[PDB]
C-alpha cells in the first residue's frame, strides 16, 4: 500500500506464529518487538535510543509477515515502548519514502 | 525525491538560520533536534523513547526547510542522539511510505 503520515503508520505483522501491530519506522535500523515468545537461541545486546539504552534478546533469521509481505531477518526482543519494523526488514518488502 | 531504506534516510534541513542533517523518521510523532540555538520563548517538556525519557525545550511555529520543502511547526530541542524529522513536519511536505 501507500501509507500517509497523518496517523502513526501501524501495520499488522505475524512473527513466531503470533499476531501483533507494529510501527513502520524509517528511523529504526533494526526491528524491535516488546516481550514476545520466539523459538531458539538468542544473544543479549544493549541498544540505544532517545532516553538511554535497553537490553534486548537478538534472534537471527526470524521469518516475519509485514502487511502481507514475507521477510526474514534479525528481530530484537525487549522493553521497547513500541513494536518497530526497522530498515533491516523494510528494505526486503520494497518500502520507500516519497515526497 | 523517492528515498530507499538501504541507508539511513538522512536529508539536509535549514532551521533557525542553521544547516543540519536529520533522519526522515516515520516512527517519530514529533521533530527533535540536538542542541541548536533557536529564537524566542519555549516550554520544558519530558518526552519518552527507547531507553527512557529526555527533557526538551518545545518551540512552536518554527519554520524549517526539509530537502528544499517549506514547513512550519513544533521543534523539540534536547539531548536526542539523532536529529529526527517527525510526522508533524513530514505530513506538510507530502511524505508517504510505499510498498
Ligand atoms: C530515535 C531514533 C533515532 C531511533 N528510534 C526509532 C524511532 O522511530 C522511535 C520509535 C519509537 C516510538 C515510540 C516509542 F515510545 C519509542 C520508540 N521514536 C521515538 O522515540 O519517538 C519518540 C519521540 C518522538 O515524538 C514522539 O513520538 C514517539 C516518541 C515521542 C517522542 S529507536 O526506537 O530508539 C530505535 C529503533 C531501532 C534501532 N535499531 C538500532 N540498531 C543499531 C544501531 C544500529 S538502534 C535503534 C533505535
Amino acid at each position: 500500500p501507500q501509507i500517509t503520515l497523518w496517523q502513526r503508520p501501524i501495520v499488522t505483522i505475524k512473527v513466531g506464529g503470533q499476531l501483533r501491530e507494529a510501527l513502520i519506522d524509517t528511523g529504526a535500523d533494526d526491528t524491535i518487538l516488546e516481550e514476545i515468545n520466539l523459538p531458539g537461541r538468542w544473544k543479549p545486546k544493549l541498544i540505544g535510543g532517545i532516553g538511554g539504552f535497553i537490553k534486548v534478546r537478538q534472534y537471527d533469521q526470524i521469518p516475519i509477515e509485514i502487511c502481507g509481505h514475507q521477510a526474514i531477518g534479525t528481530v530484537l526482543v525487549g522493553p521497547t515502548p513500541a513494536n518497530v519494523i526497522g530498515r533491516n526488514m523494510l528494505t526486503q518488502i520494497g518500502c520507500t519514502l516519497n515526497f
